[PDB]
């Protein structure tokens, strides 16, 4: 699924994930958020299993993007984790956790989580 | 904290962290897990923040392993989130989401939480 | 929005919710739900915000339920973490968090996460 | 584990969950949290396992605090998830979702994810 996982993506809010699949595991590409303390393009990267199962089961995968770029720095981080699923209406199914870097007194309320439907067709 | 981040990583259940972190804001290395579907080392990626906060604020950071190697498959990946604490006993804490691949009709099952706390000493 | 949230709701995964919102911030009822090792109704409780913001926000809520009744005893609890949003088409929309009872050596897999939307219709 | 589970609670901040767990599976008691929008206590209600294995497993429990009182209103809800482990040092092991009420755009910024440890000691 590395060519079906290879392409321009959009989650539920709008944001655009391009992401490159090597044959190797690897996930690179760009991240770019319709929401929060976020400008333009942030660099991605993560892993997908390369030879998953042949039973109907989806692709497992993962990735990171820290909200730094040469426009703004946010001081966070957000890992996406989920999988992908071919076939008609191709769509990866995430769930993710946004960390902010905090004080210590203030590590409670450190990390967010969600949830994000990602398709081909912008909506 | 390039050099606070870069080395060798240990959580409470005695998995392995190496990571290197570049001066571009990517991290890459590789993890042992001592539990699981997992045997020897898995590589790593991901993305830290190179220019943090300067309020005694942690380093953010995250990282995914997909569970494949030359001798395993687990048809799984795990992403931490987290941040970096420096000082003189550091501390990466961190949440963690670990996705199983699934049918469809198991997806509302495919994905455990946790937290695991890594320090410079096991 | 006691009168909101009183009543039959239905998850995208078949589940039906049956809940009672006390004037004093309770919740209480039964869950069926159409996946996992579970049959029947199960009880359940929990709280909601019975004085919510007027900006238009949703209001926070969430609820438990252990998963044991006269038919089965999965040993696990399922609490689901959320807000309702009224209006024509209302939604409660939640993450939820379901623990299984292991021993100390698996408790890193002993946590599943995550989300279900609740619609009046379905 | 109605005994076991039943007394006072202190986590890792220093707040105070006081709780009676009932024969029939009921969790009923207060939270006073240390931290956040939150003064003096508050109602819980939850459930957990009262036929629990005799594995040496432990005992899957849950339980809700809406931040509401008498004195305070934070818009916003706490569940914790997790499971007890009797014994002369006793412990419940949480994972916990805290749900702020918001506009439908604000949304993805909800919900909060943390962990929790709590014993029969302050600590």
């Amino acid at each position: 699924d590395e060519a079906g996982i290879t392409g321009t993506w959009y989650n539920q809010l709008g944001s655009t994930f391009i992401v490159t699949a090597g044959a190797d595991g690897a996930l690179t590409g760009t991240y770019e958020s319709a929401v929060g303390n976020a400008e333009s393009r942030y660099v991605l990267t993560g892993r997908y299993d390369s030879a998953p199962a042949t039973d109907g089961s989806g692709t497992a995968l993962g990735w990171t993007v820290a909200w730094k770029n040469n426009y703004r720095n946010a001081h966070s981080a957000t890992t996406w984790s989920g999988q992908y699923v071919g076939g008609a209406e191709a769509r990866i199914n995430t769930q993710w956790l946004l960390t902010i870097g905090t004080t210590e007194a203030n590590a409670w309320k450190s990390t967010l989580v969600g949830h994000d439907t990602f398709t081909k067709v912008k909506p």
